[PDB]
């Protein structure tokens, strides 16, 4: 897999995110993870660490993986990265998602998540407390 340039339009919750994308407008919906919905509870604390770690990022990336790159709603299937860092795997590590929708062929980083879960849940960590 490799990373590609995005630039961040605007934070929408814990798991999507709107993203300029080859110069066009996308939402990208985070491969392998739930969040709650901003309704739930840790819907709230979520779409915050997301929002922070997206809107405070010099730079953020999209990864595709293997497989499908939008799902059935248009939205674009990834891994997003900010600074560096992937978003997808600090909710988990945080227990502010967990590891989920994982389908065959887009699942490169399942270990990597599933991993993170089990330390976020060692820890009871938010949805895990
Ligand atoms: C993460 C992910 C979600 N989806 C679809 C499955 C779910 O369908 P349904 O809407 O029919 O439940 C939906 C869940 O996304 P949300 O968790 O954003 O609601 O998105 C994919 O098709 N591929 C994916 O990789
Ligand atoms: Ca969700």
């Amino acid at each position: 897999l490799h990373k590609e340039p995005a630039t961040l339009i605007k934070a929408i919750d814990g798991d999507t995110v709107k993203l300029m994308y080859k110069g066009q407008p996308m939402t990208f919906r985070l491969l392998l993870v739930d969040t709650p919905e901003f309704n739930e509870k840790y819907g709230p604390e979520a779409s915050a660490f997301t929002k922070k770690m997206e809107e405070n990022a010099k730079k953020i990336e999209v990864e595709f993986d293997k497989g499908q790159r939008t799902d059935k709603y248009g939205r674009g299937l990834a891994y997003i990265y900010a600074d560096g860092k992937m978003v997808n795997e600090a909710l988990v590590r945080q227990g502010l998602a967990k590891v989920a929708y994982v389908y065959k062929g887009n699942n490169t980083h399942e270990q990597l998540e599933r991993k993170a879960e089990a330390q976020a849940k060692k820890e009871k960590l938010n949805i895990w407390s």
